[PDB]
């Protein structure tokens, strides 16, 4: 459900090595994970609210080696910040 | 395994809520997290390179919100930096 492999779309839990995890509240190392809360290696991590290394952090208040971190008060090394 | 539980120390990869990952590559919420590289969350992470949110880490080059981080060269909201 939520781990390896290329679709986790049920995976609402922590979806881990997976291609695309547009449900989990979790992510590590996974792809299209517009609903996780928190993300790790991971990507489309739109509302996210913590990101390491992740991808298009547009509302994290909290960013690492991550982009497009809009609305982030700490940024390091990332992209987007105010 | 690796997500939710008391005990995850078979887990190898990354852990997500869980109570004891000392194997664990990757720790998001978890415990016991001494050879992780990455840590959000997540405490004893003697060994990784990046915390965020996390406890003790004495090796990390990137901290944010985390303590003990002795040798962090980034270092926001985080105690113990150089």
């Amino acid at each position: 459900q939520c781990t390896g492999g290329a679709d986790c779309t049920s995976c609402t839990g922590a979806c881990t090595g997976c291609g695309n995890c547009p449900n989990a509240v979790t992510c590590t190392n996974s792809q299209h994970c517009v609903k996780a809360n928190t993300c790790t290696g991971s990507t489309d991590c739109n509302t996210a609210q913590t990101c390491t290394n992740s991808k298009d952090c547009f509302e994290a208040n909290t960013c690492t080696d991550s982009t497009n971190c809009y609305k982030a008060t700490a940024c390091t090394n990332s992209s987007g910040c105010p």
